[PDB]
């Protein structure tokens, strides 16, 4: 059951030099890069589209400002059950063994985004890779 | 608390160049090698025995087919509470932090086997190390 | 949510050459060293104070002997939610992903101490770094 | 001392699951990504250009054949003395401590390319990033 | 140009827990295990055969005593130019980047043996794997 | 051939979160910590003494400023041929395999100091650990 899912490497990973570390954890779990873009600075409307379901929250504006404060990488990964597996790999800051659990300690600056559903996956892929 | 357990390193570990990575995780938790064998290709007889409790399942023969498709290493490890601790180290493909959690993504090609009981262990050690 | 916590690196870490491995796991999660002392052999008095709540237990004296059988490092660490996070990082010998989860397999020789509460942390800092 | 250089991650890196390992070694020495592109299959045109200085050699077409046999990543890196330092990081299959030294074992499938001069760099960056 | 070569993991690697580390360095360089034996204690005449060209040196007896002080693993590795490549990977205690250069600091207890010639390779393989 | 040497961990290691990485490389080569001090900011006097042979150079004052711009750790290390081995481990920003070779790219900010001779080592130990 192959799926594809959208990942973003966030500006705190560039600042802290953790880009290969995060990418390597997904690589070691046998997921493949199908497409990839580097953005020295992502255009703000792409970020706002990406986070559109969050538009009414108190943190919305501040988080977009963080996301435009440095480089980001967008990646489409392919593999069995990709969506849910990469989501678990991302985890959270309370859970040792995961990316966030081992390397992050903040509510905003948490290194990585992964799609959490099939629909969000489909939509997020179309935002960052509209040539399809 | 001393105990011995049986581990198999599966053909996908050789294919993917992950043999030392798996062994190193067990080494780091302070478990010691008691015996070990390299098999370039295992006799199907031994595999069928090792998985006898599984002989009536849809997946039985496909899994046997895979277990003979390349090399395997069989190892006896020893340490305090070795059976349960090494089994936890093995984990599953759903749980990060474990061997299968960090490295494997399939129902069949999952890198490693560890005995799950005192009875499994005695019986599996005897299969691979008469 | 900035806090301070007390960590001890135990003699077994020195014996098994795991000192930097342990310190690196805390470092990578973004906690900072605030003060540090190396003890080639800790004064028994300090260990007895440190484990006072355990004085009535049957393992008290044996543990004390172990803590005195090689070097220890005492560290004060700072960061958001430090007491609770460094405790999760410490873990237990059952669950992989943690320091103890990955590296230890003993009830006594388990590599690391971390404070487990706001009260225990203030006291433990005063034992090891009385300069106040 | 600021400088920019052109790196290719070759198809064998994808085959062997070594892409993050290579990138991480460059990251650790404090070099920064300036631009980067993923190619699922590179146009042979670009490869032939990239290796134009090599067009009269026995190995030329076999090497081109390999460079199109799977994905590649092209990256521009920047830092103090980037050309020489990243080239040293790349090393060769004979010298341990370098990327090729630790990880590669072949004359052709050697994981990575790095520009070797200021002139190579200007020209290679222009090929992959017009 | 495929060759095969003989490697021994020495008792100091078991004592120091460096067996996977050493094996992993050879694995990462794309060499394959063709055969392998574990010896909880190698018989002394095998060691003495293996080191027969060393029989007249002052260290001969002492080194054999070291080699019988703990477990050893014998491995036949296959790959292009295996003999000379694995020899370089082994290196020496003065050379950072190699097994001995990163992990050893002794004239006797230096973690790893590798064959240094085609003839020695052929002979050493026949000592530890005489079923051929 | 047992010796002692002086190592300083520089402010850039703290800045870039490389403290345990550096200490781990020395640890894995089997050298032992004999004494250790953490300095959140080192007294300028100590740094001036430490780099006295360099007082006439054009980089003296800038270097001093850098050494005082964040924390440092001072370590005494013991082991066979320690002065010369820890120096090789330190390396230079050109050759991979070493701490500087792998992790640094600056003439000034280069992560680590190690003593380079028997005389420099005795002096440097007296500056940082005068207790004698
Ligand atoms: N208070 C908050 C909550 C979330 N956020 C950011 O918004 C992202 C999306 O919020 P979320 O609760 O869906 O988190 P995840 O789904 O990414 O775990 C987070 O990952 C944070 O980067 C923030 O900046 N401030
Ligand atoms: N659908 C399945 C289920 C199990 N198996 C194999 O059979 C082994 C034993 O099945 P199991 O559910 O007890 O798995 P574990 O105990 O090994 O997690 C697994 O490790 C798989 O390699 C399979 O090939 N196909
Ligand atoms: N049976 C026991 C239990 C604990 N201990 C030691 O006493 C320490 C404190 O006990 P504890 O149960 O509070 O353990 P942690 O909070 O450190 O997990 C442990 O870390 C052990 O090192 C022991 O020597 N024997
Ligand atoms: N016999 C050869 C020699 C070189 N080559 C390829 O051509 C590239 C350039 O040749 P080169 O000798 O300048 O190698 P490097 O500068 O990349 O070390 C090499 O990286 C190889 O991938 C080959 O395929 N077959
Ligand atoms: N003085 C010495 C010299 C060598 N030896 C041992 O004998 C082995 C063979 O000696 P050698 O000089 O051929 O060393 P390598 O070829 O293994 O580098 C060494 O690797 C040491 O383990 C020793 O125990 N005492
Ligand atoms: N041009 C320079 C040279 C050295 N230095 C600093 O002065 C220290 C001592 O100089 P050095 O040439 O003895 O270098 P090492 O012996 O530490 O390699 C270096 O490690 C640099 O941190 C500097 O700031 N600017
Ligand atoms: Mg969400
Ligand atoms: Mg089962
Ligand atoms: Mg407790
Ligand atoms: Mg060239
Ligand atoms: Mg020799
Ligand atoms: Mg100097």
């Amino acid at each position: 059951g192959l799926q594809r899912t959208l990942v973003l490497i966030k500006p705190d990973a560039f600042e802290r030099s953790l880009v290969a570390e995060i990418m390597g954890r997904i690589e070691k779990k046998n997921f493949k890069i199908v497409s990839m873009k580097f953005w020295s600075k992502a255009p703000r409307n792409l970020i706002e589209q990406h986070y559109k379901e969050h538009s009414e929250q108190s943190y919305f504006n501040d988080n977009c400002d963080f996301m435009v404060s440095g480089p980001i990488i967008s990646i489409v990964y392919e593999g069995t059950d990709a969506i849910s597996k990469i989501r678990r790999l991302q985890g959270n800051i309370l859970t040792p063994g995961t990316i966030r659990g081992d390397l992050a300690n903040d509510i905003r600056e948490n290194l990585i985004h992964a799609s959490d559903s099939e629909d969000s996956a489909v939509d997020e892929i179309s935002i960052w890779f509209p040539e399809t």
